[PDB]
């Protein structure tokens, strides 16, 4: 019947989940534990920012984790029962596989943040772009994506829903693609503000050193299914998960046929666990049907939980 689904870079706020912090004391012990295996106060970092701070990804990518894994500890508190299926877009992939138990919180916390080291270290700042696509169908986009590359490095890396898609890379290759696929017959190629290419070739290197680090974190049998963004299957073998967490670095992120496939799969419900209402605004966009909630706030905790 329903899933849970959690989102990733994009989704921060300076403020988010204050107001559950209010109605629920776990999501601060939650990210006291976090805090602990930083070495810094993460809850303050959310709460006080800065936002140019809060932004880099090496701290958000912990940051949201920590929200995603407090709210879903507020679920089970609440008794909740546990959703059929989860899916992560990019971080969230690691926020659902804590939850679904396969990595413990605390190595999940340093591991995103060693991420997000790698991943800032791979490419150097305005070197490379991310540009939102509105309102091209992919293949139009792939073409545009492949003419503009011109040796430099672009494609699209986000399959966020039809008439949403993501491409990175080189920033200037950036650049030449979406004129392309303004060209070719877009709405909008909207320019992201983001230091980093997700998801293209540019991250290779960086997820070589990823492996590494995974290579040392156990990684157990999931309780509940998780479709990866890299393949769109639900991987039992924490090998198997690792080898998609390391793709994942490089890979376009498969989130419309995911969304698709746990529909297709029996799922009428996507509630998002984590601030933000990102994923909740695609949803419907995907399949139509579906329908989609954030828990993020309480009245919508509590108003969730009585189904
Ligand atoms: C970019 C963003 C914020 C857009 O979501 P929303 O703002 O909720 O989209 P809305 O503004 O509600 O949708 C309407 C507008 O978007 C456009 N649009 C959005 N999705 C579309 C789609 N699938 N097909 C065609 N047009 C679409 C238009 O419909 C436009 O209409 P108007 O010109 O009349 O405003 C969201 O998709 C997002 O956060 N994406 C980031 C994903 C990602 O890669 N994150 C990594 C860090 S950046």
């Amino acid at each position: 019947q329903f899933a849970f689904v959690f989102p990733g870079q994009g989704s921060q706020t300076v403020g988010m989940l204050a107001d559950m912090a209010a109605s629920y004391p776990i999501v601060e012990e939650t990210f006291a534990e976090a805090s602990a295996a930083l070495g810094y106060d993460l809850w303050a970092l959310t709460q006080q920012g800065p936002a140019e701070e809060l932004n880099k990804t090496w701290q958000t990518q912990p940051a949201l984790l920590t929200a995603s894994v407090a709210l879903y500890r507020v679920w089970q508190q609440q008794g909740g029962k546990a959703p059929a299926m989860m899916a992560g877009h990019s971080l969230g992939e690691y926020s659902a596989l804590v939850c679904a138990g396969v990595i413990d919180f605390a190595d999940a916390v340093r591991l995103v943040e060693m991420r997000g080291k790698f991943m800032q270290e791979a490419v150097p700042e305005g070197t490379g772009a991310m540009a939102a696509i509105i309102g091209l169908d992919d293949a139009s986009i792939a073409k545009a994506c492949e003419e503009a590359a011109e040796g430099q490095v672009v494609s699209p890396v986000n399959f966020n829903s039809p008439g949403q898609v993501v491409i990175a890379g080189h920033k200037e290759a950036v650049e030449r693609a979406g004129a392309a696929c303004k060209a070719a017959g877009a709405k909008r190629a909207l320019p992201l503000p983001v230091s980093v290419p997700s998801h293209c070739a540019l991250m290779k290197p960086a997820a070589d050193k990823l492996a590494v680090e995974l290579a040392k974190i156990t990684f157990n049998a999931p309780t509940v299914p998780v479709v990866n963004n890299v393949d769109v299957k639900c991987e039992t073998n924490g090998d198997a998960i690792r080898d998609a967490l390391v793709r994942q670095l490089y890979n376009p992120v498969q989130w419309t046929k995911s969304v698709e496939y746990m529909a297709a799969q029996g799922v009428e419900h996507l509630y998002e666990v984590g601030p933000g209402k990102v994923l909740t605004g695609l949803t419907k966009r995907i399949v139509d049907t579906l329908t989609a909630s954030a828990l993020n706030e309480p009245s919508a905790m509590a108003a969730a939980l009585e189904l």
